[PDB]
């Protein structure tokens, strides 16, 4: 569980998320895609995208990040109240697209790392603690859902 002080950390900066969602998921997905190259294999439909201004011209990509920003930030508001938000993003992400538990991991260190990037004075410990503390809860309630649904993270 987070306290409700962590809760209001994490929203905090959640809220400069959303004055720019697609610059955001643009800048996510080109850390994670550099630092794990392997993830770019999974998002098939964007592995001719070379280069960091091909990536960062291509609507697909960036209406890609603002789809996987909404759904995270419409589960973290729910201050881990969101099974009912969880069971669908599950059910794609183990049975189709197959994201292993680890993708997650790495998707998240991506934000963490774009997050102190782009507000850094809104980004001291405390925030990166709750917004550490707020994925990984995320993290362990999808593995969760995960097996339930058959198979490993
Ligand atoms: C905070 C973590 C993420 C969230 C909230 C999230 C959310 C979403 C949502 C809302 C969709 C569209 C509907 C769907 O198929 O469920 C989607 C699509 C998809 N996601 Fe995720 N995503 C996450 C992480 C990942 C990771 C880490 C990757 C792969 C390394 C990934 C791969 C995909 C792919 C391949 C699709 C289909 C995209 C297509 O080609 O149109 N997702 N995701
Ligand atoms: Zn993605």
């Amino acid at each position: 569980v987070l306290s409700e002080g962590e809760w209001q950390l994490v929203l905090h900066v959640w809220a400069k998320v959303e004055a720019d969602v697609a610059g955001h998921g643009q800048d996510i997905h080109i850390r994670l895609f550099k630092s794990h190259p392997e993830t770019l294999e999974k998002h098939d439909r964007f592995k001719h995208l070379k280069t960091e201004a091909e990536m960062k011209a291509s609507e697909d990509l960036k209406k890609h990040g603002v789809t996987e920003l909404t759904a995270l930030g419409a589960i973290l508001k729910k201050k881990g109240h969101h099974e009912a938000e969880l069971k669908p993003l599950a059910q794609s992400h183990a049975t189709k697209h197959k994201i292993p538990i680890k993708y997650l991991e790495f998707e998240s260190e991506a934000i963490i790392h774009v997050l102190h990037s782009r507000h850094p004075g809104d980004f001291g410990a405390d925030a990166q603690g709750a917004m550490n503390k707020a994925l990984e809860l995320f993290r362990k309630d999808i593995a969760a859902k995960y097996k339930e649904l058959g198979y490993q993270g």
